[PDB]
């Protein structure tokens, strides 16, 4: 009974808002999420349940990569916790039609972002996969009057060769 | 005096700081102008004078279609307007190393945004190449609670057939 779609430029602020109320994750402009949905649909999967959007993943192969997505954000409502929504989402970017395969997929978890760790470093072991966790964006790179954790870099692949 | 130059992740703060300051854009999250200059390094330009960052524009090639280069924001610090460092960093993603030529160039100008309008027309004007301005995304596209111009969308080529 959770469909899982594309999004489109008009499910903007439907994400936005989504995100807003995902207080882990840091919030984009509307506007963000409009484009998104508008260029890069094919890297990014809605979930919805009664009407509701109770989930989103933003991705985008890399411009010099194309073998590797990078996951940016993965928000689940707060009401649909713990029902594999996250995992059937990546799990759609995943089985698809682009030309590349997708060889690596790499992303940035939190180490508060327990629920993003386990998806993550669960799936790689699934599917028998390496998963590399190194410095990614430090604490320190962040704004000055705001405050940020570390955004270490997770590099999950290869998965062929 | 002005230099350009490719971002890197390690800009994202700086970046951030510039958009801040140029209320006429929306302010995305540090982290997304990190990702910029992470991964769409090769679409992206900074202007620096005397250390400061006071141009930066963001700009991907279109999944779908790699010959359309969007061109997302276009910020020129208030100290340094007038200059022709937005044209100049225009200039610098339409000539470079890519493997597609750019056939189109598209992006939204809100109708405040003058000197973006003339700059994206008069660059069109400049090279005999045609533009055509439609709907966007509308007013009634964003969030409640938040206040929006239209965005139309500017669709410049094509530069070749
Ligand atoms: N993986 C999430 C990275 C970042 N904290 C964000 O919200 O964009
Ligand atoms: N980010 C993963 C967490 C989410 N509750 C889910 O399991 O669907
Ligand atoms: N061309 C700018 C589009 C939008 N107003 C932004 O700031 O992202
Ligand atoms: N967005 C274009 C405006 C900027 N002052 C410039 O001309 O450099
Ligand atoms: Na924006
Ligand atoms: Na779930
Ligand atoms: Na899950
Ligand atoms: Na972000
Ligand atoms: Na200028
Ligand atoms: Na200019």
């Amino acid at each position: 009974e959770v469909v899982y779609r594309r999004p489109e430029a008009r499910d903007g602020t439907r994400v936005w808002e989504l995100i807003r109320d995902t207080g882990s994750l840091d919030l984009n402009s509307p506007y963000c999420y409009m484009l998104l949905g508008d260029y890069f649909n094919d890297t990014c999967m809605i979930a919805e349940h009664e009407g509701d959007i109770v989930g989103f993943i933003s991705a985008f192969r890399s411009p010099r990569n194309p073998e590797t997505l990078f996951v940016w954000q993965v928000a689940v409502a707060s009401s649909h916790r713990r029902q594999g929504i996250a995992k059937a989402m990546l799990t759609g970017l995943m089985n698809q039609k682009a030309c590349h395969g997708v060889r690596f997929i790499e992303t940035t978890v939190s180490p508060s972002n327990m629920a993003s760790r386990r998806l993550f470093l669960g799936y790689a072991e699934e599917k028998s996969i390496p998963s590399t966790v190194t410095v990614g964006y430090g604490a320190e790179m962040f704004p000055d009057g705001t405050t940020h954790e570390d955004e270490p870099l997770f590099v999950i692949g290869p998965f062929f060769n």
